[PDB]
């Protein structure tokens, strides 16, 4: 033994599980608006002899030797973070530690809250993610919610917009000292000036959690949440196209000097971030993600990324008219980001039901909540977007084919309810039917043909 | 740009980095105990389009489609976990998913504990791990201390061995809703039934961090925890040589009877666990590195492995003799495991001092505390590891010239100690004198030509 062998020589049983995964994801449709094909050299760094190399503390600042590389390589990504959204190192740090989305935010509230201080993020049915908060009427649901006091703050639910005058008024009166300022399912961009505003009214922290729409700040497709936020945080995932990692970006410097004498009250972020991802949460940095991340932001750096970005809105926005041009109507009216919630209710049908019926024909989108609703088995919408297919070199006419594609499948999915009473006998029915199978059957082959013929990024064969 | 160039070509910056560490890596005699070398089958699995795929939740009980290979792997590795420590899958079962050593701790204490309940583990300069708790006398420095309440368990620094009959009399007053049995630097080997004994007079769970020696573990050449605890927790590389993950280990299945009826008390941490690493904690799995995990977790159920970890055993006792024949003093006298503990204060230099020089000479190791050091800037001791090099195919004889190597670096850092005066004008003189840098340059290119002629575990260039 060497371990120098090959997967596919050494451990045949998992190259073929790869293989298999790695066809799925080429013959198949990706809607997940979550989801990205992260490039080949991306994840040559991913897979890299980085691995290998223990490196508690920070460049220049470690417990024990070995770290002349990997010194480099992390202060490369964090000026590589910080040019991907136009930052001056003066006024902006940023830590690149840590693991994925969810433990960026987690070392925030650390470094910034006592446990039990007051945290406010958007409601999780109405298109919030998890970690900014979650209590069911019985159950402290995200450990935000354990370790802190969180109290959502909720969606219009005519406009389908975030409610910024009911926020300024639940939050004048709960008292956060945090408000977290981002989303995993909501179409339009965020007001960060006004955040910022009910932020400095009730003297919170104003926390933008921009892990959907990281890309499409660093493209400048979008507005910057920078120009008002204190603290950012981010998967390098998702529209950015990296490897599964984090980042969390401060406010570094003087930050203004109007009461104590003139002594420019300097921002204190950067310690506290700093340490709170380490040594209070995490273990040894992962090398090879951090090199992964530096590769995937210098690519998001260049003209050919903001051309991608800007191609994604072009999709999700002739997703929307595509589906706008069918009847469908789109909560908030539309979308203005990567992209689309669909109100399936109108047409009578719901967001679980579409889904079980795309996914048999290699069609992945996830079933949503919109606003009203009901049932959270039955949830009124599909959440849809564009980042991975434009990946793929997919264009407007290509998406308005997916749009087709789609709608034969909620034609079949609206078909199919009909013959069936609950959840349960429209799944079965789905599989069962031998009508509703080789109707299901054929769907999948032009789905499957006409996705195959695309690119794909990364590895040819897994 | 189709995200198909490879590394090489489109970031070239990157790549050079890449090469300088694998160069390091393969001229450096590698001593940190926490350092693995991974195998390239792991590390394609690592890098692999398994990246892209976002699979929230647990196989079969996912939140959304796509899901059917992904879900085969996580079971997968599942299994392979379980097999490679030997577990009955009807009393134990596996959590594949946490990010790493330190993410599987906190979703242990946050599956099993309140906010504020009581933890004790092994004092940090004894030779604990931060995630265990540690707080300073003014500062609660691991997020373990803030969320939870800790309080250490001490060594006897008569033996350098874990003081039971200590912890037993302290748990007592103490009341820990929790007890950790695992170490960062102990190179003795762990009385876990004394531990369950304690655990279970004061009715707490017993926690096994088994991150040090898992890969021993797995190959029985010591004894098993899984024997005596009632979780488990490791990290996936360290003596495993996988890639960077995690796991929780816990009993399932019938905990006892009721002294009255049958009733049958079942064991509680299944849910609680798989709840609290998702939805509570973390986001989506990372599974290319579940994958790599499943890649590892397969070659540790080898005979390849058992040899391997028999040689592991057989080289850190040949380093300890060879240190104790050369003179030098080793914490608890000598080792059972992967490491050992050297206390460099009777001859007469810290292990700062040392494990500058040595790093200078291309020996990387860790300065650490031994008992009685007053002095964090200058502990006394120097910790030492294995399973780097033997994984490299060094053999007794190989460590016992690597116990030359590093007696001659001593012998230098002496030298250096008796012409300067603080710490920073030692580290100073080896740049900065002539004939100081000579010997160094000397010592490091015998140090690289000895260990550039070994196997190094991974792919060729990077």
């Amino acid at each position: 033994w060497t371990g120098q062998e090959s997967l596919s020589d050494s451990d045949p049983e998992m190259w073929e599980l790869l293989q298999r995964e790695k066809d799925r994801q080429c013959r198949g449709l990706e809607l997940i608006a979550s989801e990205n094909f992260c490039s080949r050299a991306a994840l040559e760094a991913l897979g890299s002899c980085l691995n290998n190399k223990y490196s508690e503390g920070y460049p220049g600042k470690r417990y024990y030797g070995g770290a002349e590389v990997v010194d480099e390589i992390e202060l490369l990504c964090q000026r590589r973070a910080l040019e991907a959204f136009d930052l001056d190192p003066a006024q902006w740090g940023v830590n690149v530690q840590p693991y994925s989305g969810s433990p960026a935010n987690l070392a925030v509230y650390t470094a910034l809250l006592q446990p039990h201080d007051r945290i406010m993020g958007l409601d999780l049915p109405d298109g919030g993610h998890l970690t900014h908060g979650y209590m069911s009427d019985v159950k402290r649901i995200s450990a935000t919610s354990i370790f802190f006091e969180s109290m959502p703050y909720k969606l219009n639910p005519k406009t389908g917009l975030i409610d910024y005058n009911q926020l300024a008024l639940t939050a004048r009166l709960f008292r956060p000292r945090l408000i977290i300022a981002g989303t995993s399912a909501y179409a339009r961009l965020i007001d960060y000036a006004r955040m910022r505003e009910v932020c400095d009214e009730v003297k919170a922290h104003l926390l933008a959690d921009m892990a959907h729409i990281s890309g499409l700040v660093a493209a400048k497709v979008i507005p910057s949440p920078f120009k008002h936020a204190d603290i950012v945080t981010t998967t390098t995932h998702k529209t950015l196209r990296g490897a599964r990692s984090g980042l969390i970006f401060y406010r570094k410097g003087v930050k203004a000097v109007d009461p104590k004498t003139g002594r420019e009250i300097p921002y204190t972020f950067e310690d506290r971030i700093n340490f709170a991802v380490f040594p209070s949460l995490q273990g040894g940095p992962h090398n090879h993600a951090i090199a992964a991340v530096a590769v995937a932001l210098k690519q998001a750096c260049t003209p050919m990324f903001r051309e991608y970005s800007l191609q994604v809105l072009k999709n999700a926005r002739a997703m929307a008219d595509a589906l706008l041009e069918r009847g469908y109507s789109l909560v908030s009216g539309g979308t203005d980001n990567h992209l689309v919630l669909v109100d399936l209710r109108p047409k009578g049908l719901d967001g679980a039901r579409a889904e079980r019926v795309l996914e048999l024909v290699s069609i992945t989108a996830n079933k949503n909540t919109c606003p009203g609703d009901r049932s959270a088995i039955t949830p009124g919408g599909l959440r849809l977007g564009a980042p991975a297919l434009t990946s793929r070199q997919f264009r407007e006419d290509d998406f308005r084919r997916v749009v087709d594609f789609i709608d034969e499948g909620v034609n079949i999915g609206l078909e199919v309810k009909s013959k069936t009473a609950k959840l349960q006998d429209f799944k079965s029915f789905l599989l069962k039917d031998s009508e509703t199978s080789q109707r299901l059957a054929n769907l999948r082959q032009r789905v499957e043909q006409f996705a195959r013929a695309f690119p794909m990024p990364g590895f040819d064969e897994h």
